[PDB]
């Protein structure tokens, strides 16, 4: 038993991290087969911060302008192309440590592990959720761009995030591995701001089910609710709407614990009304929204 | 910016995990050089588990009674011996992925990364602190015994924990890699309980420094305190004593943020007496005690390990 914020083991990703240099700019890239993926903004100069013309900047570069280092070894860049906001550098060596992998684009509320990296070298690993406002609440310094987010549900690594930038509120924005930004953000230093963030309701419910599976019962109650009346209350606390999809997804945790979804919804209503009154749930004094239904089942049963 | 609970990258340890089977028991072992380390309780049956004679159980076993699998390969066990509560299985092949490593024993309040494993396969990684009562608040299911805890200091892995059991309250107990238990526990099925725990004061201060570095400053105040006066209040709240060594270790964060340790202690005093009054620190409504001073400096300065 026990319940922890838990990341995937990072070894399969660690063997794919390389350092990418263009001019005076160094950041991280992701070496899979014979391609290195990194943020296209690596090619930008101080001049080009606000309105880079990436097509124009790229055509001006040759292969030998890109220095890629894997450990102590330089790789030879033999091609370059851009896909949306990621740069793809063809290199003359396939990565012998390439794992089984795929690229997936995720939806808000999904969780993943981040391998934070500097100068092509792993620094640490933590867990994040894609926020409803399409930011992530990461831990990233200067040098971290090109760090990736991933899941590993069997032996296949699913890459779902590449890090591009920090917004003024200290939260983070980035792309899928096809270079499409999550949310309305762009890889320019023009003023942009995250929308107001909301709580991931389906994940909170999942975490309440985790608490019950781990023997915590104190917050339950004899009430139920309609889905609509739940949503009307929840929105007033800046909670995302709970949809029928979400109710369906909670079905297995509902059946394992004997507590119907709308019954647990009423428990959440009460917690929002009353707070915790000196108590904790799974060691937390706030409601946790960065565990999905899938996470709870995986870690518990 | 940002501050997260962050584990060490686990790859160097992933390449050392194997599966160990004895009879109907399967659990995890750690393969380094030509030895596989695992909990000695692997040799026990249900009858034995109440009052095991490990010496006696072991002498009855042959090498071929231990099935060790590294991926889909069987290793050949060519020797077996016990050191405290860990079993050492000599095998005929050195682990080609053996990293630079050492065995260290940690002190309560020190943190480490746990690589949770099942059937010799790593499943997850998280950060833990050794509690003052010598338990860890882990997440472990049946199959997890032999999972290990570690730090990385450079390119050197320091192994500091092996998982042996869950106590009735749902917290966890284990040994160093020399087989000595952390805390007053034994590897048998009998009544055992965690002592009452305390809060790791130096780590809370470290986390308050992390908060300030990340722009969270509401709890700061004009006041300072003495080490003695702080310790009288801390003891009253089931906080560990703060020593001069702790003050010294916080010196770097004190100088970087402009907030002396005893000045931050006055913030902590007020929080204990008054609570947080609806507010949060780094998104938490309770004081976090599972980041050391070293952890905060590492994460706020971006140290790496290729
Ligand atoms: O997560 C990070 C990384 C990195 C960053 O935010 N952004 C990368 C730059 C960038 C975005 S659009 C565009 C167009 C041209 C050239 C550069 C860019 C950073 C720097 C300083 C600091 F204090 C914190 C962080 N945090
Ligand atoms: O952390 C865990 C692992 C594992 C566990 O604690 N095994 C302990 C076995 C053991 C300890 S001493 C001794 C002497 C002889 C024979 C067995 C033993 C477990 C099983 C089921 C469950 F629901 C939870 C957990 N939690
Ligand atoms: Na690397
Ligand atoms: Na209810
Ligand atoms: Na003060």
């Amino acid at each position: 038993s026990g319940f922890r914020k838990m990341a995937f083991p990072s070894g399969k990703v660690e063997g794919c991290m390389v350092q990418v240099t263009c001019g005076t700019t160094t950041l991280n890239g992701l070496w899979l087969d014979d391609v290195v993926y990194c943020p296209r903004h690596v090619i930008c100069t101080s001049e080009d911060m606000l309105n880079p013309n990436y097509e124009d900047l790229l055509i001006r570069k040759s292969n030998h302008n890109f220095l890629v280092q894997a450990g102590n070894v330089q790789l030879r860049v033999i091609g370059h192309s851009m896909q949306n906001c990621v740069l793809k550098l063809k290199v003359d060596t396939a990565n012998p440590k390439t794992p089984k992998y795929k690229f997936v684009r995720i939806q808000p509320g999904q969780t993943f592990s981040v391998l934070a990296c500097y100068n092509g070298s792993p620094s640490g690993v933590y867990q994040c959720a894609m926020r409803p406002n399409f930011t992530i609440k990461g831990s990233f310094l200067n040098g971290s761009c090109g760090s990736v987010g991933f899941n590993i549900d069997y032996d296949c690594v699913s890459f779902c995030y590449m890090h591009h930038m920090e917004l003024p509120t200290g939260v983070h924005a980035g792309t899928d591995l096809e270079g499409n930004f999550y949310g309305p953000f762009v890889d320019r230093q023009t003023a942009q701001a995250a929308g107001t963030d909301t709580t991931i309701t389906v994940n909170v419910l999942a975490w309440l089910y985790a608490a019950v599976i781990n023997g915590d019962r104190w917050f339950l109650n004899r009430f139920t609710t309609t889905l609509n009346d739940f949503n009307l209350v929840a929105m007033k606390y800046n909670y995302e709407p709970l949809t029928q999809d979400h109710v369906d997804i909670l079905g297995p945790l509902s059946a394992q614990t004997g507590i119907a979804v709308l019954d647990m919804c009423a428990s959440l209503k009460e917690l929002l009304q009353n707070g915790m009154n000196g108590r904790t749930i799974l060691g937390s004094a706030l409601l946790e929204d960065e565990f999905t239904p899938f996470d709870v089942v995986r870690q518990c049963s």
